[PDB]
């Protein structure tokens, strides 16, 4: 196995974005702010350990995660949750949250993310640049 899991993707289409904020209890100010900010997520890969980046309004976060083992990353709510990254297939990533089931898959240049919050589930679509 030898693939390049290090690229860049720019937000394209989204479904009920503010819904995800209302689920957590976010005002329109933050929703209107985030909506004014492009949601770009960079993926870093290095043998096995992959580096992640969070652009919550320019600000960036440096953290390293390893697959096969569950790690704990401090969310944006100042909380520490233990997430796990599972692989099943040739291009499929399965990870779970403290109490959120997330399913990652690879389909061409479109990435479908699954998240359930406040009984509200939405999918995200992003094209390759």
């Amino acid at each position: 196995g030898s693939m390049s899991f290090s690229g860049k993707y720019q937000l394209q289409s989204q479904e009920n974005f503010e819904a995800f904020m209302k689920a957590i209890g976010l005002p329109e100010e933050l929703i209107q702010k985030g909506k004014d900010i492009k949601g770009v997520s960079e993926i870093v890969q290095n043998g096995k350990h992959f580096k992640f980046t969070i652009t919550a309004g320019s600000k960036v976060i440096q953290n390293e995660f390893t697959v096969g083992e569950e790690c704990e990353l401090e969310t944006m709510t100042g909380e520490k949750v233990k997430t796990v990254v599972q692989l099943e297939g040739d291009n499929k990533l399965v990870t779970t949250f403290k109490n959120i089931k997330s399913v990652t898959e690879l389909n061409g240049d479109i990435i479908t993310n699954t998240m359930t919050l406040g009984d509200i589930v939405f999918k995200r679509i992003s094209k390759r640049i």
